[PDB]
C-alpha cells in the first residue's frame, strides 16, 4: 500500500507555498513516504541562480515539516530513471519538458505552487509602508 | 503518561529558531501533546510592536510544523490560572518576572531561543552582498 513520493526543489527559504507543495505530494495518495530532494548550493547557483541559505540550512528547516518523512540533500540536479530504482520512488511530485519521460511512464505527479506568500513579497510589505 | 504543553508566541515569520524552541517544548516529555498559543495582531502591536504577518499568515503556516499537535489562535496574551484548568495545561513552555507564578507551581518548562537564523537576518545577508 505504501507509495514512495520524491519531491525535489531548491527550498530556499522555506515559506507556505513551499509547504502547501509538500502538503500535496504527501497525500497524493493514503499511505506514502515522501523523500524530499534538496538541491545543492552549486548547481542551484549554475543553473537557476542565487540561494540565500545555504544547503544545511535549507536543509535543517525541511526536517521541521510535518509532511516530510525522508530527506535527500544534497539531490542530483536531474532526476534519472536509476534513481527512481536506487530510492524505490514510484512517482516523482514537481510543478510543471524535462518531465516528459516521467509522465511517459505513469511516474508524474503535478504539485501547484502558491504565490505572493514569497519571504522576498513580506519584505517588499514591510517596505510599501516606509 | 500524556503530557500537555502549552507554547505562545507571536511565531511571526517562523525561522528554524522557531521551530527548534517547537521541537524542544515538544520533546520536553517523552508522550506529549503540544499545543501552540497564536497571540493576536492587536494585542502583540500594542505590547511588543510591529506584525509582519497577520494571525492568519501566521497560524497556516504553523499548521506545517511537525512538533505542534495543537494550535490556540488567537490566544491570549497572559496565561492565567483559569486557561490551565480550561485546556488541561501541565506546564506551560516559554524562553525566559511573568512566569514566577508558573514556576512557583512546578508548571514552567524554560526554552531556548536561536539567534541570527531570523528572516530579517537573512535579507541582510542578500544585501551586505550588494
Ligand atoms: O526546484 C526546482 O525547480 C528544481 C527541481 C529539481 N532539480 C532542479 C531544480
Ligand atoms: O512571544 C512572546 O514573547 C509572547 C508570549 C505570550 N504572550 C505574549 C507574547
Amino acid at each position: 500500500k505504501n507509495v514512495v513520493i520524491y519531491a525535489d526543489g531548491v527550498y530556499d527559504m522555506l515559506h507556505l507555498g513551499h509547504m502547501k507543495q509538500l502538503e500535496q505530494a504527501k497525500k497524493l495518495f493514503e499511505n506514502t513516504t515522501l523523500i524530499v530532494g534538496v538541491t545543492s548550493d552549486n548547481e542551484t547557483k549554475l543553473f537557476k541562480g542565487q540561494v540565500v541559505q545555504t544547503l544545511e540550512e535549507r536543509t535543517e528547516t525541511l526536517k521541521h515539516i510535518r509532511w516530510v518523512d525522508e530527506i535527500i540533500s544534497p539531490c542530483p540536479w536531474v532526476v534519472t530513471p536509476e534513481f527512481l530504482e536506487k530510492y524505490k520512488i514510484d512517482y516523482v511530485a514537481h510543478d510543471d519538458d524535462i518531465y516528459a519521460w516521467l509522465k511517459r511512464a505513469g511516474k508524474f505527479k503535478a504539485t501547484q505552487r502558491t504565490e505572493g506568500v514569497s519571504t522576498t513579497d513580506l519584505i517588499v510589505r514591510i517596505l510599501k509602508n516606509y
